[PDB]
């Protein structure tokens, strides 16, 4: 069903639990199949399960936490604040994001966006 | 001219500034003459600075503060975490929210939308 405020809050939370573990299958399930994520926003939009996989493969020794709260709506949507440190090329580093979700009326991701940009980034 | 990611970060830490101190006429200044606000999302908007500054001045003893850096793009879109303090009927209480706002060509914003319910609220 549409998940209620509590049920996105809980959603969400596992989304984050997930990619810190690195599970891709289990990230790309909690997706609609026609799904759309634009991350970072301000990028064009790769849609469905099989460019979704692809974009978390090539993602995901990557650690994610979730730095606050997760907000949620009573309309499916929820925004979370979140950090996730990796090592580029040797050097770690760590980036500040905010992802926006929508879910659909199974309590899937309809849709994804992440606001973040390099003035986010510390390396 | 259309705010670039680093000047999104100062414009909406600076909007944070403006509802801490409670400068109601500051406030609705950032806005465009035509701006939309929709606070809770889920809600119906609230259009122009006119009903925009009635808002505000409905809204705001309240204290505001970033929990969080503000996360920007460059297509002139910010999300920023927050917490408001206030005493709600002799009761004091806190609300954690995220503010997603566009802003337009000239720096103001053009549209503003809050993330939180009462799953977000501490009373």
């Amino acid at each position: 069903n549409l998940p209620t405020a509590q049920e996105v809050q809980g959603l969400m939370a596992r989304y984050i639990e997930l990619v810190d573990v690195g599970d891709i299958e289990a990230i790309v399930q909690m997706y609609a199949d026609d799904a759309t994520v634009e991350d970072p926003f301000g990028q064009p939009p790769i849609h469905g399960r099989e460019q979704i996989a692809a974009f978390y493969r090539q993602g995901l020794k990557v650690r994610a936490c979730l730095t606050g709260p997760v907000r949620a709506s009573h309309n499916g949507c929820g925004a979370m604040p979140f950090r996730v440190e990796m090592v580029w090329n040797g050097q770690p580093c760590a980036l500040d994001v905010i992802d926006v979700m929508r879910f659909d009326e199974h309590g899937r991701i309809q849709t994804m966006q992440a606001y973040w940009s390099e003035v986010n980034l510390s390396v």
